[PDB]
């Protein structure tokens, strides 16, 4: 939800596209800054980027990724030691998923 807010502007047609942030054309633009947005965690940074940068955000949002889970994998010991009585005992490692 903190991913949603993009503070490019509404460019005029047949403009050029604003590069340095000196003007308030450009995303970066202290003018362009509202809090709690994109701009103002890129800024803090000081991180150059411009309106088709933060624009790709749109369609960089049609995957999603739901939430990091845990899972703990566990097998016997190998073929090389395994015998009638290393079976019994097994492995136990854990990873995170996202």
């Amino acid at each position: 939800p903190a991913l949603q807010a993009v503070i490019v502007p509404e460019i005029p047609a047949d403009e050029e596209a604003p590069t340095t942030p000196e003007d308030p054309r450009h995303p970066l633009h202290a003018h362009q800054l509202v809090p709690n947005s994109l701009n103002v965690y890129f800024h803090n940074a000081h991180l150059t980027v411009d309106g088709d940068a933060l624009l790709t955000l749109q369609e960089l949002m049609g995957d999603m990724a739901e939430r990091t889970t845990a899972i703990l994998v566990s097998s016997a010991p190998d073929a090389g030691a395994a015998t009638a009585t290393t079976r019994n005992m097994r492995i136990y490692d854990g990873a995170l998923y996202h």
